[PDB]
């Protein structure tokens, strides 16, 4: 799944994204990716998203609205453990 990480900066496409890839392999990439902490970015999907709580960790992206080449809306919302460059 060449999922579509819409971040600060454009676009951003995360390969290696299985169907049962979990929460924390998911926004653990876009940590590395974009460099935006999960606590910082939502799972918001390009049609309208119901701004779902992800409540769990295991939860894979064939429970969320995650598709393959889906624009997945990484927010920042700044606030975050910054104490390194990388």
């Amino acid at each position: 799944w060449r999922v579509r990480c819409k971040a600060k900066g454009g676009t951003h496409l995360l390969q290696g994204l299985s169907s049962r890839t979990r929460l924390r392999e998911l926004q653990g990439q876009i940590a590395a990716i974009t460099g935006i902490a999960p606590g910082s970015q939502r799972i918001l999907v390009g049609y309208p998203p119901e701004c779902l709580d992800l409540s769990d960790r295991d939860i894979t992206l064939g429970d969320l609205p995650i598709q393959s080449g889906d624009m997945l809306i990484v927010e920042e919302d700044q606030t975050r453990p910054k104490a390194s460059p990388s």
